[PDB]
């Protein structure tokens, strides 16, 4: 149901690039074109998405005209560039090699720490296509306040995992659950799942503060488990599949990895983690990674991953209504695959 | 008429600190206010003042209540949160070593690419105070998408500088007066004096087209001439008047001094130019600031510095009305002391 309606929002990107890019400063046109084809494709489109199919779900098919579809596609690659602002900056701040299958951004020669800006004009673009599409539609401001909002939580996210991640500075007993849970809360469960529905949502109408907590009550759920896949996959995973070399050992990241870690080690264990982790030496990460199958996490996040699937279920038994469950199904099947 | 109103502006941004700074987001909350501190400080203020100074004069004194004025000081903080979201990061990529009589921010042992999502949060905290005070005027989305749209011009003229000034590049040819225009058109005139004005323009319900334009007319200008002025700063300025070193010359940067040389410059003096111009050694920065003295460029940005006044000064002639000449003339004054 997503499956059958990507190419379709994949292939508009080529539209909304064009009217972003319409005499002086042409030279900075073609180079936000540049940052726009880089940075805003190559991923599974998979946030963007959710606002086209929640939205053909949640509007009556009698108002889902060729403008509403178009606002629909527009404010789904809306999510896609708020996604490739902080990216962008991310992989600076976190010393990254790769993102969808090819060099970071500010890795390419002649690009480096001008993707600062680059990233602040990726943000910029979010409210240019909102203003060009839905400046009179009755939720222009509902959005906007969205989009924001969500910008906000994500930078108080991504300063809890920079503080609790200091270069050079061991502190374990800082990677605890409860920081954990927090950290991912802010940084992904409010940008990832609960953006683009809520999105959906108030293209719809469905503006109730009662129904957007109960949406949120599933989708931030959501969100936690995604990080936690991604964290597992940071070390675990193939990188030709995720498109992206790890870095938390290194980064000296309160990873779920070592929050589990943390959970199980004996005192002994304890010591090879500090002596090793938050340390740039292949050598001291692959000890980290023997010590984390020494543990058996790759079981433990199997049995996680199995634990949340039926949490998530159970929470949309409880909480989607009077919303259709497929909304938050489909997104599900799409995560836990 | 700003000299006896600083104080007042300035004792307030304790109170945009305090609301800002309203349990698990606690170390992320400590952080923003370190942020805030360090880095909305320290200059002049006359960015935001001139947002409570032009609202004073736009607004019958009679809707000047209690309230009123607290969102004045409100918005004008706004602005000045917009001016060190952007310096934070433009310190970074001109590589520049103090600001404000003090270490840039990333220049901080701790800090360093941090940097980059604390400057993020300060662009968010615009819109949370503009939310938090403004959210039932009428005005409230005008001044959003001021912002906005203030931001994104600010984005494409910083696109521009960088893009003008490639490190390691030298190509003289590229920096022209009409490449300079544009560049400064776009990085400081909209958010410099066009910005606050504007804003103060809106909450005082002066929201037409013709009138924004007009007042633009004028402010662009004065934006111009500012950062002609800062640029004859950055070499011969004296950085315990500024607060900061300059780092144009290094960083090869389109200069309106480098423009002035070139247009002055004996195919001989190109050589001298070209040969030392956009790189690190102090030894080649020396040279271009003697090539710059025997071309006396000092007299010849004097000479500027009175015809653009007289220009100015004839603009406002022309453009002010309907609005107080004093709106206009208060901000002169302080640009061209
Ligand atoms: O680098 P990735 O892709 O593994 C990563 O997942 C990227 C990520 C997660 N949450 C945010 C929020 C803002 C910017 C980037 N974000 P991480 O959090 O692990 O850096
Ligand atoms: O470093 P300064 O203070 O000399 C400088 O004037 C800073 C400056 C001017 N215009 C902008 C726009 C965004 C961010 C910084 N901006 P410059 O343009 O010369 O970098
Ligand atoms: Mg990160
Ligand atoms: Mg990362
Ligand atoms: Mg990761
Ligand atoms: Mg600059
Ligand atoms: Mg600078
Ligand atoms: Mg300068």
């Amino acid at each position: 149901v997503y499956a059958q309606e990507k190419q379709d929002f994949v292939q508009h990107f080529s539209q909304i690039v064009r009217v972003l890019t319409e005499p002086e400063i042409g030279d900075a046109i073609a180079r936000l074109k540049e940052v726009l084809e880089y940075n805003a494709i190559g991923g599974k489109y998979n946030r963007g998405l959710t606002v086209v199919v929640a939205f053909r779900e949640l509007v009556e098919p009698r108002k889902q005209d060729a403008d509403s579809l178009q606002r629909a596609w527009t404010v789904g690659w809306c999510v896609e560039l708020l996604q490739a602002f902080f990216l962008v900056a991310d992989d600076i701040m976190d010393s990254s090699l790769t993102r969808r299958g090819q060099i970071c951004w500010y890795q390419k020669p002649g690009v480096g720490l001008d993707a600062i800006n680059d990233a602040n004009l990726l943000e910029a673009c979010i409210y240019r296509l909102l203003k060009l599409y839905c400046r009179e539609q009755p939720y222009y401001l509902n959005l906007i306040e969205l989009f924001l909002q969500s910008s906000y939580q994500t930078e108080i996210g991504q300063t809890l995992d920079l503080l609790t991640a200091p270069q050079g500075n061991v502190d374990l007993v800082r990677f605890t659950e409860k920081r954990y849970k927090s950290i991912v809360k802010y940084k992904t469960a409010f940008y990832s799942f609960y953006l683009p529905i809520a999105a959906a949502m108030y293209m719809a109408g469905i503006d109730g503060e009662k129904e957007h907590a109960n949406a949120k009550k599933i989708l931030l759920e959501m969100g936690e488990f995604f990080q936690i896949q991604d964290d597992y996959l940071d070390l675990f995973g193939d990188p030709s599949v995720t498109g992206k070399i790890g870095t938390d050992i290194q980064d000296n990241k309160c990873s779920w990895l070592v929050v589990q870690c943390l959970q199980r080690a004996t005192p002994e264990q304890y010591q090879i983690l500090k002596e090793n982790y938050g340390q740039k030496e292949a050598e001291k990460v692959a000890r980290v990674k023997a010590l984390y199958e020494e543990l058996d996490l790759p079981a433990v996040f199997l049995q996680y991953e199995e634990d949340s699937y039926s949490h998530i279920m159970a929470l949309i038994e409880q909480y989607a209504a009077p919303l259709p469950p497929a909304v938050f199904l489909g997104l599900a099947r799409k995560i836990y695959k």
